[PDB]
């Protein structure tokens, strides 16, 4: 029941009993009225009562009309009275590794099954139920205004359903995909995800790699870890700095700083060990393993 | 619990708190029942209350007995004082898309399902649970007072049979089936159904026709569409009008109106582009395609 | 929250109000106990309060802890106050139309699907949730007290185990089974079912004898039916009649009264067409077809 | 698929598909190819028996209607399930025939009061069948016609005996 | 509504009326307090009410603002006022037959299945909704207080990931297992379980061993059942008996007590049919078969 007609009908109740006991029982307007309240809300103090059987009738009646009436009036009353996020759509192992490791940051969470939502809110992230493959659940969580989005869906044709939704309501949003197969790689990058990450490849390499000895996958699954002594950083080239045109042959930054340049990368292109006569640029992210006090250490010594 | 019941219970429990106080307190009859009223509903003004401890146990149990069932009677109290249809059977996509265009009217969904209640109430339509193939549930449906049934079903067998149902029930409602199968047009016709639309011959046949350049799947999903600029409009010949014996091609409605005129029907056939010597009649409908304007042209043109 | 474990809860209430002003506010054990019950009820006559700091405390405390277990106990409250049979394992159709022949007698539904008890109710018949193959909801359903009980589940093992469980239960009650495949009728008469009855086969032996021309299953549908003319009824010769002794062919009672005796059964044995021979007896059962007003002639004609 | 079965050359087509519309669906079907041939249908539920009579099987068999009704028959004593599933097994001693009653015979006309049938032959004679009804146990008054059909129970010695009774 | 929430609003509403009453009726602030008390929870005893027109409208503001908060208040009040143990792992019928013999005891039966939660309370036990291979959901059930853990997976392999996990947590409790293969009693044994139990090899060495005649299998499954005449006891040696020093049979327990020797015990080691040389010594479990008297007289045989 509309809350506005709920308010007219215990206005007229209070009409009803204040009239009443004035006219019946000879108390005075103000009197009647908070009798009628006291009464109604079953409060019942007796300092004012009907003295007459006319009394005690209309009594009962305002009873019966006024008290149910007044509760519903109450409840009704109460109702009245009382940089940017990353959304992640599905929920797997490597969500939730990625989501331990986003702690601190706005995180939404689009999943289908509803049972999940106890270990997502435990794990820091808001939950919002949905089909991710929808454009309407899609919007919902606000893939607009995020900054990143990270597709890990059951298969790889939703994959690519969800990628293709994205891209139907940003065209300038992250997408950050992961292939189930090795031949969808190129499918997943044709509908428009900016990195396809194949966790089963990686895998499957370093399985083969660690039959003689277990090097490759050791040091993989070290650097990656933020726990050990030599974290891998990437420290960007800033505007107007000491190497622009000095080549890595010219610079020798692991003479001078002890970090590792395994990689100098541009735009979405990265070159692994460049030859002598690169020449850097400024913008150019150099991909680096050392110690934070090497890291430091480079910082200050690429600086403006 | 039946209201009536209710009710019941509340005047035994009003009788035994007024005999009871009548009794054991003396007061007198009228002062028992407006005390046993005052009680029951927790109001309590005190004015009147037990001085015994036969008077005081018996309150007791007029308080555990009565405070429940009266505050279940005065919420039961609460509730009393406080062109034609369309039924759809079954639930796909075709139905949903006619149910999308169909607002504005009243629209009766007859499903097996029950997890469709809440996408049926939500596209705008009321909801209503039964087996589309047994007679009593479609008269539960209203189909004797619609204007129109509108039968899509699982199999083509089931649609058949909802025809047949249907057409047990009533003899002059319109039918419009869906069929599955080429084959099943001829028995569809022959069971009762007043038009068959088969959505899986004409892909076949706009697919089929698509392969060098589909102009003619533009042209159709552009004029059954109600967004775009031209739409096609059945313009019916009003009796008394200008046009009663003329051809068409003396009467050369393109030019001076700017429709096209596709197609002319009477009754249940069509003729498609009408030869020139077409001699129009009343009641005619005239199947044209053109802009609002130029069909509100047409309409001043046919008038009385 | 079990309902027992609420009256203990509110007893513990009523406990600590009486005691606390009885020992704060000095009123009698009676008295403090009525006053517990006038306040956790909200009633609040006033007659009794507190006059003390302390009391005015404990009583706030009293309303607090109070006033919601009341509450929640007279609800709980509410609910507890507000020949023989036919039992009936399973439901299907067969056991649907067994459901309709049953008007007037009290039947009871033993089913597993919790969405069939609203054609359970609207059929005219009590519905019990349960496992028909479990003793306990076997047992539920009052198969003790019964007269007959009709099991139709899904399987003949599922039929089996529930034969076997009611002879468990009672050793003397009807068990009417039904068979679904052939080859079990042999074994369901084995676990203990009193007559099976095998539709199927009945079904294809009439399907076999209706290639020529169906007067068999015309005659078998149509003297089952209560709807005919001539109805197959059993009569029983009573104690003392003027028939014993006396032969079918001495007797004639196609001749005297019109109806067609088709069969003599004694006890579970039936011979169908009997010999001229076949002498009656007192408690012979005698299975005829014909019109009630030849019903009636032949209870009139083998009285005592 | 269904003129891959030879239903044109058939005399009797049997329809028990997994449900009741797929029933009607065959029906119509078979009444597409061949508008004479016999139908026998199964009903699986009892407010389809007239569709499937309009539809076109000339005999509908429901076999749950008939499995409820000696169901709720059996309550006392099952004397009737036991008639009705004993007189159609082809191994007892009494058989539930059909007989003709062929032109020129010696009962053009005779009533069934006046033609005895029981003490003559031992046939107990339920019921006299003409076209497409049944008639369950005739009045006295009823004069037979050659062609009408004779439903009879009885031993195979009194069926020969009734076949030589009836004989021109 | 959070609850904390619903808390400080009551608060909020105590405040005002307190305060209210005070300064507008003079009350002191431990009588306001209390009035605001009786007033909101809808009371009303009237041994303090207003007597000014000003303190009339503030109470009638009081009841509208107030009566609701309060009712509010006290229902969610409700919901938080309203040897060791054994910890359950899986749930089937091993574990069902193990838990109708452990009545009287705490027990905490984790499972995947939610809808075992109902069998579970009706069998007894508090149910710990979990996966019984992770270590937290382990650690959820208490599993570092209990006295015996009893694990029964669905497969093998989830039984050894269990009792791993149990040994990860604790080094000292005790584990019982039940073993699917025979194959995998050693790797039981060997991943720290303190007994296994398999079912199907003494099921099959039953099953064999009852061709002939089946003394066995009555043996065992009389001696196992807890309603017989003859119990299977343990009863220990305690320090300081009579028997400390003593062979088997100059002790001669069966002529003397009534019990039969069929085994002795000490440590983890058993000796079935002990041979006559085997002395006594204290702190040895002797394990009999025999009537309760003949139990006792073996208890008063071997005391200090």
């Amino acid at each position: 029941v509309p809350a506005t007609r709920i308010l007219l009908l215990v206005l007229a109740v209070i009409i009803y009993g204040t009239a009443g006991f004035h006219f019946i029982e000879g108390e005075s307007w103000t009197v009647s009225l908070y009798w009628t309240f006291v009464t109604i809300a079953t409060v019942g103090y007796g300092d004012y009562s009907p003295s007459t059987p006319l009394g005690m009738y209309f009594t009962v009646t305002l009873i019966v009309l006024g008290i149910g009436t007044f509760a519903v009036a109450v409840e009704r009353l109460l109702e009245f009275l009382i940089s940017r996020h990353v959304v992640i759509c599905g929920w797997s192992e490597s969500t939730l590794e990625c989501l331990r490791e986003l702690r601190g940051s706005e995180v939404f969470v689009l999943a289908e099954d509803e049972n999940v939502r106890k270990k997502v809110l435990r794990s820091g992230a808001n939950f919002v139920h949905g089909d991710p493959t929808r454009v309407s659940d899609l919007e919902k969580a606000n893939v607009r205004g995020a900054r990143a989005v990270i597709v890990d869906l059951e298969s790889d044709s939703e994959t690519i359903h969800c990628i293709l939704g994205i891209r139907k309501i940003d065209e300038s949003v992250r997408i950050i995909a992961e292939a189930e197969r090795y031949e969808n790689i190129e499918q997943l990058r044709m509908a428009g995800a900016d990195q396809v990450i194949s966790p089963f490849v990686i895998s499957g390499r370093l399985m083969s790699r660690s039959i003689d000895d277990g090097y490759e996958a050791m040091f993989v699954q070290d650097v990656l870890a933020e726990e050990s002594t030599r974290r891998m950083v990437e420290v960007p080239i800033p505007e107007g700095s000491k190497l622009e045109g000095v080549s890595v042959l010219d610079a020798d930054i692991h003479d001078v700083t002890g970090v590792i340049i395994i990689g100098v990368g541009r735009g979405d292109e990265l070159i692994i060990d460049p030859p002598r006569d690169y020449s850097f640029r400024a913008g150019d992210i150099i991909l680096g393993i050392g110690k934070p006090e090497e890291i430091e250490r480079l910082k200050n010594y690429i600086s403006a």
